[PDB]
């Protein structure tokens, strides 16, 4: 049988309510002053204190950040994420943020394929709040699977979540709908950000972005306002169509094409006045650089459920952080 959740409903006024799947049955609890507490007989599903701060919209451009860590495409593999962050000493063994005033960029795709999606989400919500408390930040970016799940494209959701949708009687997209805590938190997030001289997004930026004279702020605001729209309306708008489909920031795989050129990459770098672009989405066997490290791939195949790696940007170095805790300088 399954243990899964919580799924928290947070109304515009009043207390929230938590839904728990416990031994393939539903338990529902009223939340008392922001403490999300697990009912009896329900495994050790995560408990969280709700936070309003981390659902506030934050800037998408940052200056002077001394150290950054980036990783991506966890795809519901909590055990792997936790071990990697423990090995690399980003968290303490208790799982609490230990990275000080550093910034973490998770470049999308927390959802789908894996069987520990809510463990990943509540862990990242906790880390988001703890980072802020320490003067640092977690940037949870939206990947193509965040967009798919929130929008109702449920092709890649693990079978186990059929228990939650049946018992709670909501389709999976509405288990993360706008009246849910996690759905509100996600709807506050950015899709493309810039930290120092590095640009971060899930898939990559195509030359079409330039043609369309887009900006970070305009794209991130449109992503927030439309992640809820139908495919037909997305399809219908020329710019939303670009943003949400295959040549856009969350699906583009062009940097990984054997025909893509450094020349074209250089025009993108020049456009954004950056020296590097950090992307997930296209899975690699390790964190690696392309084009003389102008692109760093940080989808390290955590989705396979065995291991993963991260990128550290600190002291003007680019460092590969391995699953065993070791480090190798990329640049
Ligand atoms: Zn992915
Ligand atoms: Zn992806």
């Amino acid at each position: 049988t399954e243990f899964d959740g919580p799924y928290v409903i947070t109304p515009i006024s009043g207390q929230s309510t938590a839904y728990w799947i416990c031994d393939n049955r539903l338990k529902t609890t009223s939340i008392e002053k922001l403490q999300v507490n697990r009912p009896e007989h329900c495994g050790d599903l995560p408990e969280t204190k709700l936070s309003s701060e981390i659902k506030q919209i934050m800037p998408d451009t940052y200056l002077g950040i001394k150290k950054v860590v980036a990783l991506s495409d966890v795809h519901g593999q909590y055990d792997v994420l936790l071990t990697l962050l423990k090995k690399q000493k980003i968290i303490d063994s208790d799982g609490n943020w230990a990275f000080g005033e550093g910034h973490m960029v998770m470049t999308g795709d927390m959802f789908d394929r894996g069987h520990q999606v809510n463990e990943v989400l509540w862990f990242m919500y906790q880390l988001d709040q703890q980072a802020r408390d320490a003067g640092g930040m977690v940037h949870l970016l939206m990947g193509n699977h965040e967009q798919m799940v929130l929008g109702g494209d449920l092709r890649y959701v693990h079978q186990r979540y059929d228990i939650a949708t049946t018992l709670i009687n909501r389709p999976y997209n509405k288990l993360y709908g706008a009246d849910t805590e996690i759905g509100q938190w996600l709807r506050s997030k950015n899709t493309i950000i810039k930290i120092n001289d590095v640009l971060y997004m899930h898939g990559g930026i195509s030359s079409e972005w330039i043609s369309r004279e887009l900006t970070l702020d305009k794209a991130n605001a449109l992503y927030r306002a439309n992640v809820d729209a139908s495919k037909k309306s997305l399809k219908a708008d020329d710019l939303l169509n670009f943003l949400f489909f295959g040549n856009g920031p969350t699906w583009y795989r062009g940097y990984f094409s054997e025909t893509f050129t450094e020349a074209e990459l250089d025009t993108i770098l020049q456009h954004f006045n950056v020296n590097h672009i950090v992307v997930g989405h296209t899975s690699q066997e390790r964190v690696l650089g392309l084009f003389h490290n102008k692109v760093i791939a940080v989808d390290s195949s955590i989705k396979v459920g065995k291991s993963g790696e991260l990128l550290l940007l600190e002291n003007n170095r680019l460092i590969r952080g391995l699953y065993d805790g070791t480090r190798e300088t990329l640049q």
